[PDB]
């Protein structure tokens, strides 16, 4: 729907109206739990985003969540970087929804974050 684009292209502030929405964008976790999100846009980029590698590193209790449609090399390096710090990660490989969301850094509890996206041109350009 409309309201979904909307909520992607400015960002995804806030939650969505039901859980297995916010589950079936952000590759089974709820809004709540985002630290971080980048679009399958943004992982393609060359160089891996310092912003991800920021959050993996100040992380306690987080998992780095990948989208199971993209090729081992264009997340590799999320891969990492999260063993750097002792990041777990999961490819989720069960999608029902195609989601435009590469790479989910989840929290195992709430964390209630308002900013969980990297504004950039990339950003604009793929998420939709």
């Amino acid at each position: 729907e409309d309201k979904m684009d909307l909520y992607l292209q400015q960002g995804m502030y806030g939650p969505l109206e039901t859980k297995p929405d916010e589950r079936h964008l952000f590759l089974g976790s709820l809004r709540e739990r985002v630290v971080l999100a980048l679009t399958k846009g943004q992982v393609l980029r060359s160089k891996p985003y310092k912003e991800a590698e920021h959050e993996l590193k100040n992380s306690h209790n987080v998992t780095l969540l990948i989208n199971g449609e993209l090729q081992y090399q264009s997340y590799s390096s999320y891969i990492q970087m999260a063993s750097r710090y002792g990041v777990p990660f999961k490819i989720v490989s069960d999608l029902q929804f195609h989601t435009p969301l590469g790479i989910v850094i989840a929290a195992d509890i709430a964390v209630n974050r308002e900013l969980i996206y990297i504004q950039d041109d990339i950003y604009n350009r793929s998420v939709l």
